[PDB]
């Protein structure tokens, strides 16, 4: 399993130790408070009132937790995933990323605490 | 495992399929948007700005997801719990409840989608 912190101001995101392999089933739990700029903070589903002005993930709100698996597009994580299976031909290291507009991460604050495990399969 | 909706206006909470037994390891993932009254909605960690005016759980924010295990007091769930073990004084059915002030649930809206499963032990 993997446990770590994902900083809101980290544009590259955090590469985890989890390699998603064909047939894997995974569980993610995310917690904590972060901001894309305002003094207010939001949880891992982000801010449902903020418009999308070029977010790295168009399927999640600004300030949501998202991920990439290998060279995949962004995949929403939000509060987490329960016994979840990846699309076919999605594989590789899981990177966790805060959902914001590229080049606008500098003013972000806080972080999410994230657990990832492989489930029985 | 169990999956279901926990309504914010359900003062009694939702009894799940899960009987927490001594030594059980469980994972909970909670998602969605709910309100304790305002038109604004919050995730399963609730509203980090709202004072505690007599919440059923003093250890979580107003509008957070909490639970009881059998005849236990409230235990914070928030976004969820990863491979979590209860203290050995707690057993029985898990009831999921929205964190609000007793008698003030009538005006609540929205719900959380929750998954609970037992892990290897
Ligand atoms: O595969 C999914 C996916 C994401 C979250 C879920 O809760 C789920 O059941 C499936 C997916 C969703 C959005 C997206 O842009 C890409 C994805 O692969
Ligand atoms: O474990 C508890 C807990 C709460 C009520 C009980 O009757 C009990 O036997 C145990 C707990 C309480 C507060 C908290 O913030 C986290 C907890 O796990
Ligand atoms: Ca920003
Ligand atoms: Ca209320």
């Amino acid at each position: 399993a993997w446990k770590g912190e994902v900083l809101a101001n980290n544009e590259a995101g955090q590469v985890t130790s989890i390699i998603y392999n064909p047939g894997d089933v995974i569980t993610i739990v995310a917690a904590g408070w972060a901001s894309y700029g305002p003094t207010q903070k939001w949880g891992p589903q982000g801010d449902r009132e903020h418009p999308d002005q070029g977010l790295i993930c168009h399927d999640a709100f600004c300030g949501a937790l998202v991920m990439k698996i290998g060279n995949s597009g962004t995949i929403p994580v939000n509060t987490g995933l329960f016994r979840w299976v990846a699309p076919n031909n999605v594989q590789g290291a899981i990177t966790l990323i805060y959902n914001d507009v590229p080049g606008t991460y500098g003013n972000n604050s806080g972080s999410f605490s994230v657990n990832i495990g492989k489930d029985q399969s």
